[PDB]
């Protein structure tokens, strides 16, 4: 016949073919390999999406890098000494606006270990979903909860009321209580505690959450900033144009002064130039071609367009240059000078701290953690299962209990590295759509991620506004889920209406969820009550 | 029989029951008189909605209005003269934080007059609606365009592109332009011009902005302030522990200074006591009463809730009092303490201007302006036409000549009186569900407008927090129309949710329409090129 002929009999005649039940699932060698690349390729822009997102909530240093400053910027610190002129003592403020250069640094740091992290956990996970469970499915971190980590637990540049540290913690924790649960077979019952209308519209309040981060400044392609007024207008002005607001104190008569302590913010205000930011086009231009690649349904449409702004945002005497004349960039264009590098965690291993399980805010991430992990799980692992074909007439497909298991073991080492919990991925689904069957595929999509590192110098010079468009896309996608929703029913439309504009409005899926589930509550309370009565047996 | 039916009987054997044929459409006096109740109890709010609205607009008048200021705030003008003491002569910036007081009169007086051009709009589009095309619907201020004009076109306190009396101008000419392509039948060609997702999800767009307005500070019950980071987080602090914000000048050591002319802000920002506001939860309290009315089904529910806040806020020393103990405080006691007054109209009359019809916003607003009410009149006006069963199979009821000739009047009417575009209520629909079929209705509805006006004092004394869940119910309500969207579709769902999110985020309606359209007609370029390049016989 022909080679891949022979290859396909040969493996299916062999011990490790019936391993994976090979033959039973009428696919041999190369339809799995296919669909092992189809879904690498469906799926690779977490390598750089998942790293920028949780580099950017401030990684596992604190004020203690901060370099002392000299008085006037133009005097390094080292020789900053003469007649009225000191040295800075960092603080607080340090973190922010204006950044002390040594934070910047670590950042840069933490960026290059969280790619490493990122990659090691997706490959792991692959491999353990592809041998315990034998599925063809594929893992790795989560594009709702890589957000909600870095944004909300934690904050911008450790800005949140949890230390990084602690968070790892909550991950561990949430994990292994996930796993308990997952074996002991209350996963029904907790699932079954959420009422349905929230968590339908759970999953849209979420992709309008990453479609708002994704039209910042500091995340993306900006065209959101700020208006004394409205709270919210049309940015993209250059950023030559852009000036931070501070805190005062008015008065009585028009009189104003700084307020001493104020948490001064990044360039979020225009001045003028609207509409005429070169990064917000080369954006848009990205987004485009993104769209297009979807629409035509060509696999891997968000690589290419990451990839085209990327390299267009790589040359050095540009508006939209990735590397800008200073000392910072000139750095970051020498790592990237060096094509391929081996680059090994430091500070994110082993990171976990549990001093903070006492506060409030702890079990508050821990919880919507463990219910976000267990609907999404649940849901796409069975929907995956009935796209394979493998569900029987009561409802489960044999392997599932060690495919929850391994995903929670996958969570678990996602939090020992340092990253938001993984999970599986609806990606996946271009696997299955090409005919793959078996856990070939998962070892093949991990191969494909160990070939990944390697290259971690070149991952690393991703802007924002090459971000950007994959997150509003994403967002995109999840939003189709509104339509499970009977808008015309005011007891279930209400509830969903306040789970989708709190969480991007107050900018926490944990507030967008207890407030839909409280205003739920008590809309129904009045239901309950006649209920019990009439079955107590008052009323009729 | 009885009274009733001998009542009924009289008007139905008499001329003027002939003259809207009740007699053809099965129903005699009573009927109607019970829809027009139950048509003016669903829709009365909009008599507190739209006046707040139009009032934080900034009126009619300018800084002009801003008197002389001392240099303390504890010396009145009138007596500031002294060693080292003079007068602030005002500048722009006496319209904002902190207001100076003859602005805030000036802002309460028009307060009163766009309460009462409300109520004459609306009693006479009612009547010509009644009366010249004989239908059983009711006209009144809309709300999409009501915050569409407010914050947007004019700006808060005047600080938009487009002057007050530009920005009526551009209502007539829009009115006008409306009557002229309605009367030669060229509307519908014109109704195609939008792609089918922009006018399925430019509903659900100004639902979410309407919902956003309500969840502000100065629109609503607060909930949403500032974050240096996030740029959005969860308000409801005490008003006590507000604070503004300024622009500033940094630097690359630290140091910080204010940029003179920066343009304060008003209290946004929360330095302690999260979630705990008094006023935030008597708003919730009457979202809850008005959520429950609605779920069960009972007419007059946002009344009902605003009602019971404002006798609540009404009174005088507590922290969620409607007259907080100032001058301005005493002058809205005073006047809220006669209960009935004959207010006259003294500015907003004839108050048009065309100087700026050079400024490319004025067409921006003219052309929104003019789209929605195409569109949504329309739509309206046939899904109540259905609702009757007036319907025949060719797709028209007879008299919708003059109903879209009476609704641009009635705009008409409205650009000249000064308030935003008056349009139909699905509202009418209550009326209609009672059985009312004739013109009767609309007079009924007219005549309760009459009585409403009369009530000027009371309807002035209405807060935030009870404007608040009436804007937020109505965005619930507007946004199901999501479900018309084939969310599978990505040129279909890509240009829905740019529409969607756009509206929300950049605050301003025509920003949304232009991304939505621009959005659509991008992604389709290949199909019209090759469909078009086929047709030319290249292709096949
Ligand atoms: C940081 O450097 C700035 C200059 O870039 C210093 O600005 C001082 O304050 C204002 C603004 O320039 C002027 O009136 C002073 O003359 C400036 N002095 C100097 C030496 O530049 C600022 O003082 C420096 N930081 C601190 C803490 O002083
Ligand atoms: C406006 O009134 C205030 C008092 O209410 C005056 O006091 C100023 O207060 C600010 C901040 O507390 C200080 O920075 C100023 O030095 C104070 N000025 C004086 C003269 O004491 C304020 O001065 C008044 N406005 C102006 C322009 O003087
Ligand atoms: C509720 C959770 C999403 C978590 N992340 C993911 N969950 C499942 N598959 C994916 N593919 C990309 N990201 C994901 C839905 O937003
Ligand atoms: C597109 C337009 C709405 C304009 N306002 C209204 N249009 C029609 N009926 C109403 N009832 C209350 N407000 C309205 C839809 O938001």
């Amino acid at each position: 016949p022909k080679l891949l002929n022979r290859l396909n009999t040969y493996v299916g005649s062999s011990r490790v073919g019936k391993r994976f039940k090979l033959a039973e699932r009428n696919s041999t060698f190369t339809t799995e390999l296919r669909a092992g690349t189809a879904t690498f390729l469906t799926m690779a822009y977490i390598l750089a999406v998942n790293a920028s997102i949780l580099s950017d909530s401030g990684g596992t240093c604190s004020v203690s890098d901060c370099i002392p400053l000299c008085s006037n910027p133009a005097i390094e610190p080292s020789q900053c000494t003469g007649p009225g002129l000191r040295l800075i003592q960092p603080d607080v403020s340090c973190k922010f606006n204006p950044v002390n250069p040594g934070y910047a640094a670590c950042v840069e740091e933490i960026r290059k270990d969280l790619i490493v992290a990122t990659v090691a956990a997706s490959l792991i996970g692959c491999v353990i979903m592809g041998l315990m469970a034998n599925l063809p499915l594929a893992l790795a971190p989560g594009m709702g909860t890589n957000a909600y980590f870095a944004y909300t637990v934690v904050g911008f540049h450790g800005s949140g009321s949890i230390s990084y540290r602690t968070a790892l913690a909550a991950v561990f924790i949430e994990g292994l209580i996930f796993l308990f649960i997952s074996a002991i077979g209350f996963r029904a019952k907790l699932a079954k505690l959420v009422p349905k209308p929230v968590r339908i519209s759970s999953s849209a309040g979420i992709g309008l959450f990453l479609a708002f981060i994704g039209l910042q400044n500091n995340q993306g392609i900006g065209l959101v900033g700020y208006s004394p007024s409205t709270l919210v207008t049309l940015a993209a002005c250059p950023a030559s144009s852009r000036i931070s607001l501070a805190p005062v104190i008015t008065s009585a008569n028009g009189t104003v002064s700084l307020l001493a302590g104020g948490s001064v913010s990044g360039d979020i205000m225009c001045i003028h130039g609207r509409m005429e930011s070169p990064t917000f086009w080369l954006g848009i231009v990205g987004f485009v071609i993104i769209a297009y690649c979807l629409v035509k349904n060509v696999k891997g449409a968000m690589i290419y367009g990451i990839v085209f702004v990327t390299a267009v945002s790589w040359f050095r005497n540009t508006e939209v240059t990735a590397f800008p004349n200073t000392s910072a960039g000139d750095a970051a264009h020498d790592y990237f000078k060096k094509i391929v590098d081996v680059h090994v965690i430091k500070h994110t291993a082993g990171a976990l701290s549990f001093s903070g399980i006492n506060k409030g805010h702890f079990w508050e991430a821990l919880v919507t953690f463990l219910y976000v992990d267990i609907l999404d799980t649940t849901g796409t692992l069975y929907s995956m299962a009935r796209f394979a074909g493998f569900v029987d007439e009561k409802g489960d497909f044999a392997g599932q209990y060690f495919a929850f298991m391994s995903d929670a073991s996958a969570i678990v080492i996602g939090s020992l590295l340092g990253t938001s919990p993984v999970t599986v991925f609806i990606e996946s689904s271009t696997g299955i759509r090409e005919g793959g069957r078996t856990g070939l595929t998962a070892i093949t999509v991990a191969v494909y991620f160990l070939l990944a590192m390697f290259f971690t110098p070149l991952l690393a010079s991703i802007p924002a506004w090459a971000v950007g468009p994959p997150l509003i896309l994403v967002g995109v996608m999840m939003m189709k889920s509104v339509t499970e929703i009977d808008w015309e029913d005011m007891r279930e439309a209400i509830p969903a209406f306040v789970t989708m504009i709190l969480m991007p409005l107050t900018y926490s899926v944990a507030y967008g969820l207890i407030g839909g589930i409280g205003s739920y509550v008590v809309l129904h309370l009045w239901d309950w009550g006649e209920e019990g009565l009439v079955k107590l047996g008052f009323l009729k």
